[PDB]
């Protein structure tokens, strides 16, 4: 609920921050060697059983958003993330609430080349959080298939961790990987 | 939709047969130094958008043979050693709601160290980033919520009968009680 600055967000007294981030690269891949994969995006299984993106809660009186995000990465996806420099530039948006809790996330999306995707893949199971925190890294599949359901919108069916589900639509929008109409195909293919 | 035999099922005409199994290894971690993990259990992201565990479709070989290939070419190449045989079959069902066909459960005991090599190594095989969007560990406990972990977990989008078969796995493997997994269960869809 309700889009706030980063700015005005950072001045609030008493919030809960939290820092999540998108991290993508271009794939000439084709799965089945005829549906084209366009993009690789990472998001990760929880603890909790739920999808999310890969981040969490930054004391913003102790060290800044990026430094915090940077920190919850390493150990979310290992040291591959030490050649990574989410920064300033990589911040998007910003969502505030107050019930059930005084809390802010931010939202980072971060153009990858594909072997560092792959590296970070390869190395996530050396995380500090691999088989606690972090159940284990996937990608999405951003395509339909022939059915109308398989892909994208099946995987929209999935349990979220609250709002995650948003920023990823948001990400499809803002990456130009889908068109409005065809995010609104998707949500209702996928009920 | 419907339990059966093994013979039932490998001497039936038409339908079109499919192998998937859930391997797992004991596990003394601890999740927050609090919650036990107990056990890790696999299962993976399709291409699809679903949950399900690793296999797929077998008058060829045998269904450890095809089993076998499956996960070598959906885990790697770290799956070759490891033995996946009749000791390891478990049940089958059949549907026809889309064309008749016959599912195979399979549940095999690994060390954690090859569950290990085995999450570190799918990264390598034919599948990853195709028909294989990544593993991911199964949790079994249930948070202080009585929400988060399993229940939450239980409400993924799974392929066709892999929900049923996982329950079985978590009854078989006596990780949870009848009133348990039907807690997590109701927890789940409420
Ligand atoms: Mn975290
Ligand atoms: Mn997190
Ligand atoms: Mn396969
Ligand atoms: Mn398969
Ligand atoms: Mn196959």
């Amino acid at each position: 609920p309700r889009n706030i600055s980063r700015e005005e967000s950072l001045q609030l007294e008493g919030y809960k921050h939290a820092c999540h981030a998108l991290l993508h690269a271009p794939s000439q891949a084709k799965l089945f060697d005829r549906v084209p994969i366009r993009r690789v995006l990472l998001m990760m299984m929880r603890f909790d059983g739920r999808l999310g993106f890969p981040g969490g809660f930054v004391d913003t009186r102790d060290i800044s958003l990026e430094e915090g995000l940077k920190r919850e990465l390493e150990e979310e996806l290992g040291p591959a993330l030490a050649t990574v420099e989410v920064t300033e530039d990589d911040y998007r948006s910003s969502q505030v609430r107050e019930h059930p809790q005084k809390c802010v996330t931010h939202f980072y999306i971060k153009e990858l080349k594909l072997e560092e995707i792959e590296r970070i893949e390869a190395e996530a199971v050396n995380a500090k959080d691999h088989g606690l925190e972090v159940m284990g890294l996937i990608r999405v599949p951003l395509y339909t298939l022939r059915d109308r359901v398989g892909g994208l919108p099946a995987f929209l069916c999935n349990n979220f961790i609250g709002n995650s589900k948003s920023q990823l639509l948001y990400a499809l929008r803002s990456l130009k990987l889908l068109r409005e109409d065809q995010i609104q195909e998707v949500l209702k293919a996928s009920h």
